[PDB]
């Protein structure tokens, strides 16, 4: 197959350091799919990039057709098929994802403008840098010639985190848990919804509530754990998550590239235009979706209880607030 | 279908951060091999170690059955099926990763002692932390009940780098290169030998001397390039060569676990007793081996030309010296 052009921004940083190996080894786009890898970062990090290039050569990765290290937008965004937007200022212990907004939203406006100008119209754009949803939304709106649908942000890490807490609670495997949902914002108001989740017990596959038999936990400690998870990792490590962040990016892009498995949906921040869940349009909200032929579709018919109604509305409300701040700031100049 | 117990020491830093995902991924011990990862680091790094533990859980790895974090030797080394020894004292620019001997060999003396008392007798121990060969030797000497053959250190990174250099020189792929050999010490006197090595050049296996047609380069710049590679990545990145080291450690441990491909030998530091290559007995030196049923076997009968003889001998002298220096210290008290 002809090579696909995949860009990873902030390529000299931690997340990228934990991710380039998985792209180059074929575990993301396919064991036989060659990659033209494009690596963007700032001028003073170009020497770090060169160290990463020698390490890629020392890792035996033949699927890497070419590896382009650059600090130029013209080169970085040209003809891409995939854009992994990581390049961003990370928060530190004590900060919410919301400060970083003014600092980072400006970067995603220019990058959305760079995609629109230089990348293919078919590009898949994956936004990881914080605030992901708002960053996501801003970049998307500075790329009017690229379908809204090609813009996604990462809630897969929160998804994976929710599964790992279920597996640990029930003493099960991560793969035995399925259909946990991460609704709304990639922030501490995220709703990790296990109402439609399934767990494989030895006698039969049951609902997560039925298998846990602890409603308080599921609506209490379980919610807080997942929500504060990013902040807890930073508090311990003194660095943002990277190993777990990179892996969720691999899972998110693979599910885009290869589709979701029969009877299963995954969490994805996407544009909310047309949803049927009572969520305002024009937001970059995380929904449970099924993917096929690289195209996502929100899962419909999920029964929403009262407890889930509220929670879902609180993340949307929070997302509107971030939308208001970033748009006031980017127009003001 | 039961799990195995693997220890990774120095779990709170660089190399381990790039390596643990590949262990719990199933890419080392097999896609149906469940693992319990045991992470060991010193007391002051327990904060950071808990965040790595959180990241590991957050990757949602079905095979990763349990993850344990401790600063206790009695917990780390209990009932291990595999021990990866990374923890140690660091290196950097200004040369060569020589002086570290006396500041790292105490660590490994202690660590062999714990394996001796707590570890299964069948443990496989891979020594990575520098001085790799001499730390290796010290640990085996302080663990007299665990078979000396069960101990090995890592020359696989130098071996992997060597293949990439040949691939680069010729314009071919790294996996088109077979049977390079890393003779000796993991240091600047190492001997990266290609006399017995093969390359697939234009769909025909030929002989790397035959393919390269530049004997001066193979005996000059290739050798120094492979010996100075680690220092070039570290001066470019300002951080260790973790991504490539993580990959060479997986190579080394997978080949131990599942054996070498038919027709192929790999490089790995082992106990020298009885070799037929003119190298002193009771040394931990790298040789070419074939591996079957988790048991290495030095490849006998390779003709040693004169250039090779002073080089293998030169590496040996250095290793003899490090042996002197390490043991007088440790016995001194
Ligand atoms: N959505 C998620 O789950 C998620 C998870 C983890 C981290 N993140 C976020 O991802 C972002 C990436 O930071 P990190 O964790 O890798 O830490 P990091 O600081 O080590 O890496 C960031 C990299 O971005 C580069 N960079 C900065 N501005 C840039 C620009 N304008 N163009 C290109 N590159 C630029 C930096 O030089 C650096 O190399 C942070 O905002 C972090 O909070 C998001
Ligand atoms: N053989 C090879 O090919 C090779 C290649 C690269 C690096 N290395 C060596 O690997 C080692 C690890 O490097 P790194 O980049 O991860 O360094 P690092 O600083 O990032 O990590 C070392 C870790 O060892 C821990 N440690 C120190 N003493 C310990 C002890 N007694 N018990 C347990 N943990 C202890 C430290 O607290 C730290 O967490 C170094 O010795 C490095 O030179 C070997
Ligand atoms: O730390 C953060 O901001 C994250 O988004 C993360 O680690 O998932």
């Amino acid at each position: 197959s002809e090579p696909i052009r995949v860009l990873v921004t902030g390529a000299a940083g931690q997340i990228a350091y934990s991710l380039l190996y998985s792209i180059g080894n074929g575990s993301v786009f396919g064991k036989d799919q060659p990659i033209i890898l494009v690596l963007l970062d700032i001028t003073p990090m170009m020497g770090v990039l060169d160290g990463v290039l020698m390490e890629l050569q020392d890792c035996a990765l033949p699927l890497l057709k070419d590896v382009i290290a650059t600090d130029k937008e013209e080169i970085a965004f040209k003809d891409l098929d995939v854009a992994i937007l990581v390049g961003s200022m990370p928060r530190r212990d004590g900060m919410e994802r919301k400060d970083l907004l003014k600092a980072n939203v400006k970067i995603f406006k220019c990058q959305g403008a760079a995609l629109d100008k230089y990348a293919k119209k078919s590009v898949k754009v994956i936004v990881v840098g914080n605030p992901a949803n708002t960053n996501c939304l801003t970049a998307s709106k500075s790329a009017p010639s690229i379908p809204k649908e090609n813009f996604s942000c990462l809630t897969r890490l929160d998804h994976n985190r929710a599964k790992a807490q279920i597996a640990l609670k029930l003493g099960v495997t991560s793969d035995d848990v399925k259909n946990v949902i991460i609704w709304g914002n990639h922030s501490s108001t995220q709703y990790p919804d296990v109402n439609h989740a399934k767990v494989k017990l030895q006698a039969k596959e049951v609902g997560v509530y039925e298998a846990v038999k602890d409603d308080s936990w599921l609506k209490g400690e379980f919610i807080t754990t997942v929500q504060q998870r990013g902040a807890a990792v930073i508090k311990a490590r003194k660095l943002s998550s990277a190993m777990s962040a990179a892996k969720a990016i691999c899972d998110h892009v693979r599910d885009i590239w290869f589709g979701t498995p029969e009877g299963e949906f995954v969490s994805m921040g996407i544009i909310s235009d047309g949803n049927s869940y009572g969520v305002p349009d024009d937001l970059l909200y995380s929904f449970p979706v099924t993917i096929k032929d690289k195209t996502w579709k929100i899962v419909e018919g999920l029964p929403i209880n009262d407890f889930s109604r509220e929670k879902m509305d609180l993340t949307a409300k929070e997302l509107a607030e971030e939308k208001e701040t970033a748009f006031e700031f980017l127009s003001s100049a």
